């Protein structure tokens, strides 16, 4: 079997994607964020706690004929960002563009953090990362990647995301049509829990390209891209005016500049992230300050490849037994 679903930016700077996903007999859709830094899928529902709900479409399990609750099982999750939620834990039917699970693990948030409340146009997510980073106590639960594992025709899922546009999340196939050139493949290490690998080096505008090792995970629910110190002076040394701000927590531009493309590479092969990618506007309504989008990961820990190199590419989540990346041009 396969599935095929859209997925659309929140707002006008892409600062995440949604996804409609149907949940319960009769469905009930939400609009998920899809992310593939995480391995929960939960909702706001009935349950949420009143005043953190704003706007949000809730899961209703008591008017779903097919939701169990998962006796004594809780979930708490805290994200990269400082986010949380937390609740507990039911089995319903999950739908994604036509692909189906049954006996699926729906987290109802009971209590959600202020980013959440905040944020009306989302109302979950739907973990893509490995089942050993799902939160859920006191027994692990499986993404709906890997529940859907079997049934696929191929053990994969694709990451189609588009700039200032809807885009495409596929589930076991690979559409030949919706890139250019080959797929790159590259070796992924789950040893984190991560879709984690290693690209070889970049290059900034039409500069030298510089190999070297950057280990980094793909996550589609984190939306910028966030590299080593050395790179990230690097970029934005070739931008006048561009400085870091500590009050602001970033690298800043004038929103005059114009911004030069950004290349990391995935074995032989390029992606090239077009400046207008990097531009994520003023600071603040009215500013002429503008935010970037390559940031320092100094203080993260790690390396994300987030939405903002994503989305310069078609990406292929293989989830086979040896599980591996791709990366094409499009
Ligand atoms: N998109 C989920 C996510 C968020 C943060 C992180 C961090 F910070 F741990 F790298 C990983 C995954
Ligand atoms: N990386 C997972 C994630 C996704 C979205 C949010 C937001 F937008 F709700 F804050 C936080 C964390």
């Amino acid at each position: 079997s396969t599935g095929s679903a859209t997925t659309t930016p929140i707002d006008s700077l892409d600062d995440a994607y949604i996804t409609p996903v149907q949940i319960g007999t009769p469905a009930q859709t939400l609009n998920l964020d899809f992310d593939t830094g995480s391995s929960d899928l939960w909702v706001f529902s009935s349950e949420t706690t009143a005043s953190e709900v704003d706007g949000q479409t809730i899961y209703t399990p008591s008017k779903s004929t097919t939701a169990k609750l998962l006796s004594g099982a809780t979930w708490s999750i805290s994200y990269g960002d400082g986010s949380s939620s937390s609740g507990d834990v039911y089995t319903d039917t999950v739908s994604v563009g036509g692909l189906t699970v049954t006996g699926q693990a729906v987290e109802s948030a009971k209590k959600v953090s202020s980013s959440f409340t905040e944020d009306s146009t989302i109302d979950g997510l739907l973990g893509l990362a490995f089942s050993t980073l799902n939160t859920v106590s006191p027994t692990q639960q499986k993404t709906f990647f890997d529940n859907a594992k079997a049934s696929l025709d191929s053990p994969v899922f694709t990451a189609d995301l588009g700039y200032h546009a809807p885009g495409t999340y596929n589930f076991g196939f690979i559409d030949t049509t919706a890139y250019t050139g080959s797929i790159t493949y590259t070796a992924v290490s789950t040893k984190q829990g991560f879709w984690e690998w290693t690209s070889t080096g970049y290059a900034v505008g039409s500069g030298t390209f510089k190999s070297t090792s950057i280990d980094g995970i793909a996550d589609t629910g984190t939306t910028l891209l966030y590299l080593p110190a050395t790179v990230v002076s690097a970029y934005w040394a070739q931008v006048s005016g561009a400085k870091s701000s500590s009050s602001v927590g970033g690298y800043v531009f004038p929103c005059s500049a114009t911004l030069p493309s950004f290349t990391f590479g995935v074995g032989s092969a390029r992606i090239v992230i077009p400046g207008d990618y990097i531009d994520f506007g003023p600071i603040s309504t009215g500013s002429s300050s503008c935010f970037g989008g390559i940031q320092s990961s100094a203080g993260i820990g790690i390396n994300i490849f987030g939405d903002v190199a994503l989305k310069a590419a078609f990406v292929v989540f293989n989830g086979a037994t040896t599980p591996t990346l791709g990366f094409a041009s499009k």
